[PDB]
């Protein structure tokens, strides 16, 4: 996962 | 997105 969000949302 | 799957999952 990309973004430090998690899975999806923000890549 | 990626994947063909939806947001997140499969990139
Ligand atoms: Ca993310
Ligand atoms: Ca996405
Ligand atoms: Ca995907
Ligand atoms: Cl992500
Ligand atoms: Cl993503
Ligand atoms: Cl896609």
């Amino acid at each position: 996962d990309x973004x430090x969000d998690g899975d999806g949302x923000v890549p």
